[PDB]
């Protein structure tokens, strides 16, 4: 009953935060604390708006802080939580810490294509020239872009394109032209690796941590940082949870360089504290799967959470059509 609830999505995410921030930072500062899982940033919104907050911290995506804040989701955090120095500029809100950076990005299945499989989102999207089974996520992030950069936007205008009534209704159209391939709209991150390693799938939009963890259990997949979306994920504390005084010294405690370094240890993700690289000395093979190393920040476009804080309402209602017409 004096636990601190934390709760992130499941799978090689949760047990990599849980090994290398939650357990030692816990102990460090005689706290106790249970685990949840949940795949959407609403399910926080409908504990809040019940009355009934069970959650203390929970780990959140960064474009989907600023409507978790604009509905009163999020408590605001003390003010010298964290040096914002230590992490990268925008990283680091009035109510948010960011933990990590990873990448939406294609995989596609060796058995299917070969070296030859699609390297592009023109190239996902192109079911004349790659025949097969597409996965997508049930959650809009990630992947209405893919289809503005399916539509030839370039990367560095991707959201330029998106703040248009046009291009939003394109990137919709496109989505929906690509549905009938669409074999499984995937959930959570563990279900899509587990749809890597049995081959369910000829390619699938979903994070690198994911896929590189079903590549290193054996599944016979290849993924490219081409045209991926790096992404900010982080920490946020819900507001009215049963034990905020706690929850903010565990998360002042967690975000420290010296649990951040290991965060990359069992799981394929890179930390967001940069104190944390001269902590560890990371390995080439390592490094190549961080979606934060420049060979892999050059080939990708970061997620703009100023469009996700106007048009995300609009997002998730019609990619629900999409994915509910199929
Ligand atoms: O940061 C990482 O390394 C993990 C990346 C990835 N997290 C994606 C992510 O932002 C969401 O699961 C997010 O927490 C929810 O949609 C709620 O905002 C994953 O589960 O694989
Ligand atoms: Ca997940
Ligand atoms: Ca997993
Ligand atoms: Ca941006």
């Amino acid at each position: 009953h004096m636990d601190v609830v934390i709760a992130s999505s499941g799978g090689g995410w949760q047990e990599a935060q849980d090994k290398a921030l939650w357990a030692p930072a816990a102990k460090a500062l005689n706290i106790t604390y249970t685990q949840d899982t949940f795949q959407n940033w609403a399910e926080a919104r409908a504990q809040v708006e019940s009355g009934s907050v069970t959650w203390d911290i929970i780990q959140i995506g960064i474009a989907d802080e600023p409507q978790a804040k604009a509905a009163g989701v999020l408590e605001k955090l003390d003010p010298d939580i964290v040096n914002k120095a230590d992490f990268p500029p925008g990283s680091v809100t009035d109510s948010f810490v960011a933990n990590s950076n990873y990448s939406t990005l294609i995989a596609w299945n060796k058995k299917t294509y070969g070296d030859n499989g699609p390297k592009s989102m023109a190239d996902f999207f192109d079911v004349k020239k790659f025949p097969g089974k597409r996965a997508l996520w049930n959650q809009p992030i990630g992947m209405i872009e893919a289809a503005a950069l399916a539509l030839g936007t370039p990367r560095d205008k991707v959201y330029e394109f998106l703040s248009t009534e046009e291009g939003r209704k394109a990137a919709i159209a496109k989505l929906t032209e690509l549905a009938p391939s669409v074999s499984v709209w995937w959930e959570s991150g563990a279900q899509a690796a587990q749809l890597i390693k049995d081959g369910e799938v000829d390619m699938i939009i979903t994070w690198g941590g994911r896929v590189q963890g079903a590549i290193n259990d054996g599944a016979n997949f290849a993924y490219t940082f081409n045209d991926a979306q790096l992404g900010t994920d982080g920490y946020a504390i819900v507001k009215g949870a049963p034990h905020r005084d706690a929850a903010m010294r565990f998360l002042k405690e967690m975000s420290k360089a010296e649990y951040q370094k290991d965060l990359p240890n069992s799981f394929a993700t890179a930390p967001a504290n940069m104190k944390a690289y001269d902590l560890a000395k990371y390995t080439p093979e390592k490094m190549a799967t961080m979606a934060s190393a420049p060979e892999n920040v050059a080939v990708q476009y970061s997620v703009d959470p100023n469009f996700w804080a106007k048009h995300a309402k609009w997002a998730s209602e019609a990619y629900d059509n999409v994915r509910l017409s199929r």
